[PDB]
Order: structure tokens, then sequence, then C-alpha cells
């Protein structure tokens, strides 16, 4: 069901916010240009002004004062680099409706479907043209309502983009910022002179679509962890090892590829906590580095789902403060960042990618009428790529969000809950 | 020319020696049957004794003395256990003598060729029938002599065969034995619990050949390593890291493997240095470790030599003491040791095993008529295999000894030799 656009506004901050050209450090600039837009859904309460517009953008006005360089537009510096003019532009909110309702959507799989509740950006008339940040509310027939968001990723990721969303439900709900965000990237200055300490493959360019979402309720996770005995195994898995590496090996086994055949998995991977010493609690920026175990198809298939799990463990437990430390300094070096963002080239068969949002406060965003039913990516940019999803509802289960090719998605299914 | 047998005896020790069940370790069981063959080339001096067979008859009885268990049988336990009893029945020591002469063999190939200068054994009796050591001293029609031997792998490793060998040489120059034996592989039981630390792939069996030597000068070599600067690397490997990663490239270039497939290099390991505490000097026993780095031929090919020089470089690096006892204890839960043999498949394309004998004495054994002007391996057993040997007059040069398919020798060589 098509979607008309009812009203569009370019919301600058509730008072005038100060002026800084706010540096980009290496990881906040090999990042794509947007990240995966998101989607959450809240069904309705009754209540008369349900997701009132003038609540909400009036809210949004607050919130950009604290997180102001979120109002902000891109620029290059002297050097091409690019950083952050902190001008007070604002961030585009659009007021949509639709003669559909909210089931129409079902499972709510990220189809180029969802794509259409996110607002479409110019990203073709210069750098400085195009807002950071874009916000939908799309109205719906049953009283259903969907906030769709896209954020250009140099401004930050999805740990800080979340942190921002949230803090303005907080203040729908008339509450302040609970945890102001920490503004200055230089914490993440490569260092002088530049000293690598390992390879960094994850950053080395290589020289019919299907998308689906499958839930996996808490008994199925914890029967699969239970794997971890198979073969007298001794070493046991987190629930995240055992089912990231359960995904790897059901898509290599569906895609069925040689038992030669090279595999490589990019995780996303969050080093707020891994740095030392830590970043300040709030930090407002991109911090995201990529663990790439690599393997033989047939070592995946034909050995127990643990050793898959074994990989993808021994990548993670790498991405210790060194290794970071390192892959700023790798990035330093290099003459062209962009040259080394991941496109669709990265995650086609045999490869892929697994992003994990288990641990992201995606369900939190409560405006004063509820929390979502459901939060996830909204469309799918590229096959070989897929989400891991906590339970809107806390009852251990998990979702896996995925695209490959449709031959695939059959065999891909089978596999996956086969426990 | 054909080669034919003059004399043959069973040397005993010199005098009596105890008796004793010598317990293996698990690294002491998860070894081939035999070794690898070595072969040492000399010249004659003009002494009208050069290598007087009873000079080292009598040589060999004394040094068997000290290294008792060298002379000894394979037995099993109660439990089907393998190991040595030492019962002193000794060695096997062969006097042969050809119509051809040393240049016969030009480059020293390890062709089938050399195979015809150590025995060939009835392993075919039962365990307990055949000698642990066979020796062949070859006579030839130019005054020349090849010492061939043969050693049972569960005798011990190529550390410690030649140590014997050697100090086999010393008790022919008159002197005794410089570093006396250790005796007991106990220093490598498992831990109680067994509890391993990391999946350990390296014990995990997969579910017209060519022989060729090639040399490469102290300036090749020196050229190679200087290639770690290539594309603003600023990370320096190893003479060694430097020439197996350009070895197993020139391996898979001229193999010719698809960009998306899988490789893996097997390297042996000598854990002497790394555990900690370090065994006693003179440890008689086997102690070779597995390091397994996994690669995409595409990388590999297309990246330059530096990389494939950083994988074999953190594989190794990995193996420290942690690693070494989580392997030990790894092996302690496995149900059978000989299922975990590396044979004739492990090697075959698109793998490849590479062996390093550049820190081993094997050139060392002077029986009183100067050093060999060769030492090598006498025979390789499966395509995809590779030794490195250090230079016979240590001038920096280095050769590389390597099996293929015939096809692929060609190519091989252009490859190795574009520095």
């Amino acid at each position: 069901m098509k979607i008309e656009v009812k009203e569009s506004t370019m919301v600058r901050p509730a008072q005038e916010t100060p002026g800084r050209n706010l540096w980009n450090s290496n990881v906040d600039l090999v990042v794509p240009n947007f990240h995966t837009p998101s989607v959450y859904f809240y069904r309705p309460t009754g209540s008369s002004n349900f997701f009132d517009a003038k609540v909400l953008k009036d809210a949004l006005s607050r919130a950009l004062v604290p997180f102001y360089p979120m109002a902000g537009r891109l620029k290059r510096d002297e050097d091409g680099r690019i950083e952050i003019e902190c001008n007070g532009e604002g961030v585009l909110f659009v007021e949509a409706e639709s003669d559909g309702v909210v089931d129409d959507f079902g499972d709510f799989a990220p189809t180029l479907e969802l794509r259409r509740l996110i607002p479409a950006v110019d990203y073709s008339q210069g750098i400085s043209s195009y807002a950071l940040l874009v916000l939908q509310v799309t109205y719906f027939k049953c009283g259903g309502v969907s906030l769709g968001v896209g954020m250009r990723h140099h401004a930050a990721d999805g740990f800080s983009g979340l942190h921002f969303i949230n803090s303005w439900s907080d203040m729908a709900r008339g509450l302040d910022v609970t945890l102001p965000p920490f503004i200055d990237r230089t914490l993440l200055r490569a260092r002088d002179p530049p000293q690598p300490q390992f390879q960094h493959i994850e950053y080395q360019p290589p020289p019919e679509t299907a998308v689906s979402i499958f839930k996996l309720t808490r008994e199925q996770i914890s029967a699969l962890k239970a794997k971890s005995k198979e073969d007298g195994n001794t070493i046991s898995y987190s629930s995240y090892e055992m089912l990231a590496g359960h995904v790897w090996r059901c898509a290599c086994k569906a895609r069925g590829l040689e038992v030669d055949q090279g595999t490589k998995l990019y995780i996303a991977t969050d080093g707020r906590a891994r740095l030392r010493p830590s970043l300040p609690p709030g930090y407002f920026g991109n911090v995201i580095f990529t663990a790439t175990p690599i393997a033989i198809a047939g070592d995946l298939e034909f050995k127990p789902v643990w050793y898959a799990a074994s990989k993808i463990h021994d990548a993670l437990a790498r991405m210790d403060n060194d290794y970071l430390r390192s892959a700023l300094d790798y990035l330093e070096l290099q003459p062209d960042l962009k040259a080394l963002v991941r496109g669709a080239h990265t995650f086609k068969c045999p490869n892929l990618g697994i992003t994990s949002w288990v641990r992201l406060p995606i369900h939190d965003a409560d405006f004063g009428w509820g929390r979502p039913i459901f939060m996830g990516p909204g469309g799918i940019a590229y096959e070989g790529l897929s989400f891991i999803l906590p339970s809107p509802t806390n009852d251990g289960s998990m979702s896996v969000a995925i695209s490959l090719q449709g031959e695939h998605m059959k065999l891909f299914q089978s596999f996956l809950y086969d426990i």
C-alpha cells in the first residue's frame, strides 16, 4: 500500500548551539555513507494524542541541544578530511500516513517494503547538502505507528545513534537526558608515529534476492548452546558464539559450497569496553572494529557447530586493546580511507557478515505511549548480510534477519531449525 | 645404477645395557611410522681407510651405550599403548657398493633414486620385529661415500636422531658424547585432569609426481626479505617467514588455484624452547608440534609475499607454552592417536606442508674424514611436501626441496626465482 507524505520539517535545536568543526577519527571515516536504517513499531493505546507530532517535534528540538553535532552538516578540512560542521541546521522530521495497517508487514522481515517507512535522501548534491539524521513517523489505518530512522554513519555508530533516539524519547516523557553525551573523538587519535603490530585483513579490499526473519525461542537457543558437548569437546562457548557459528554454517551448507572453498565471516564488534583505558560513558561517535575469521567450507559443514563457534570465539578474543590500537595505527598509514569501505562485493557468496543487536537498547524508545512491539533493520542493502535481534519482550528468544539468494533461503531455514 | 648389498650386521651396544619400558608421550605417538629418511654425501680424502666399516661399527656400538633405547624394540603395554622395550637388540648397519659415482646424483634432489641408499624394512611382521634405526654406508666408484638413515619416528624427532648420529661421529673420532641424552618423556605428561584451551585443527583429520631442489643464494634470500617494504608495510618479518611465505605462494600460483579457494599450510615446530620450564638439554624424544595457518588463494597471490609471511608469523607466535600444554591435553582426550597421523591426503593440492632443517645440525657428522658436502631428505613420500635446508658451507644460501605434480614444477621454479 502506497505511502503519502503529509508534512516535512527541518527541526533545528530548541535554542542556539555552539559552533565547532568536529574531528572524525579513523573509525569514523571507514564506515559506509549511511547506517543500516532502523524501524520501530508501536501499537495504539486508545489515547487521543497517540504519538502527537507536535509533542515529538518539540522533543526532538530539545534533544538536539546536548546532542548538537547531530544537527550539523558534513564538510571537509584543508586536507580533504571529513568533519562535522556544527552549524545547527537540524534534522529532517517527516509525517506520513498509510491506507494499509501494521499487520500488513507480518513478521517484519527487512524487505524493500520497509525502506518506504524511512525517507529517501538526495545524497547527490554534495556532502554539505543533506542532514545527518532523517526521521519518519507513519500513521496507520488501525491506529498503529512506525518510527523510521536513517543516520549518515560519519555521525556515529548504532550504540550512539540509539543513545540519541532513546534520549529523544525520554524528553518526550518530560524527562531530561539520563546520561549526557561526551563529545570528543580525539580519544581515538592514532599513535605518533603510527606503528601497527598486525596485518589487518578486515581493512584490505578484495583484489534474485530474498530477505527473511526467523525467530528462535529461549529453548532452541538453549538446546543449541548444549551442542558444545558433541564428540567430547570440553570447551563451552557462549550462546552468541554458538548461534553465530550455526548461522555461518547454515549459510555455507545452504549455499552448497565445495569442500575446499574458503569462507570469510565479517563480524562487527564494539570497542567501547575493549579499549584501555575505556572511553567515557556516553562517548558520541563510532567505535566499531571488525573481526574476520576465515575457514574451509568442508571443515565448517562436516564438523560440529562448535568448530564454527570456536573460530568466532578466537577472532573476537584477539580484539583486545593492543589489536584495536594497532588498527587505529594501520588506518593512519593508509592513503585513502573510503577505498577501504565494505561494499556489495564484501558479503556476496561464499562470504558472509553478521551483526548482533543483542546488547543494543533497541527497545527502550518509549515516547510516553509504551515500548515498541518490534525494532529492526528497515531494509537489507546486500545479499550475505544478517542481523541478530534480542526479544522485544525479554523472553529469551532471538531472531535472525538475513538476505540471501532466494534459491538458498528454503534450505537455509531447514538447516536453521535443525536443533 | 644398481646397488649391491655386501654385508649386514645387527649392531648391539658395546656392553650390556639396562632394561626398561620407555613410556611414549602423546607427541611421541602422533607421528608417522618412519621419519623422513636422510642422506649424507662425503668426498674422498685420499686416506686408505676412508670410512672404514670396522671403525664405524665399533663406534656405533659404543654410542648405543648412552643412547641405549635406540637399540630397543617397539612393544605395547597392558592398554595397547606403544612403548620402547629397552632390550639391547640393536641397530641395522648395512655395507653396500655401487658401480656408479656420486656425481650421478647431480643436484641431490630427493627423488625415488635416493631411497635406494637407505635400507628397506619389513614393517609387515609385527611391531617388535624391526629395528628403530637402520643405517647404510654405500661405497662409490670414484671413492665417494653416502650415509643413509632411517629412523622409526616413535623413537625420536629429527633433533634427537641427529643428536645421535653426531654423537656416533664424535665417537668415531675417539671423542666421548659431548652432551649426554636425558631420557624421560614423562616431562610431557598431559595435565590431570586434561583441560584443553583451544581447538586443535592440526590434529583433526579431514572429513605424475616431480621432485626438485632449488638453491637460493645469500643475495636472493636477502632481496627476498627486503620485499617486506612493499606498499608501505611497516612490519619486518624474518628470512624464514618471507621465504616460507614465498614458497607457499609460489605453490598456489603454480598449481593455478581459483581466487576463492582455501589453502592450509602445515608447519612443523620444535617445542624445545617454547615450553616453560624448558626441557633438559639433550632431551631424547619427540617434541614437534604443528602450526596450521589458513588462507584464500586469491589473497595469497594477489597480495605481496609479506601477507603470506604474516600468516606464518601469527601462527608460529601463537605456539607458546599455553598452546603446547593445551595440545598435550587435547591429545590426552582423543580416543585413537594413530587416527590423527597426517597421511598422503594431508598435503595434496591445494594444501601444502613445509619443514625447516635450518636450525638442525645436519652437517656436523664428521667421522674423522670431514663434514658432508650435502645432507638432505633421501626421498619424498608425498606430493605437497617441501623442505628447507641450510648451506653445507655456511655461505648464507638455502635450498628448497619440494615434490609437486610434474606439470606445476616448471611454473613453480619460474615463480621461485622471480625476486
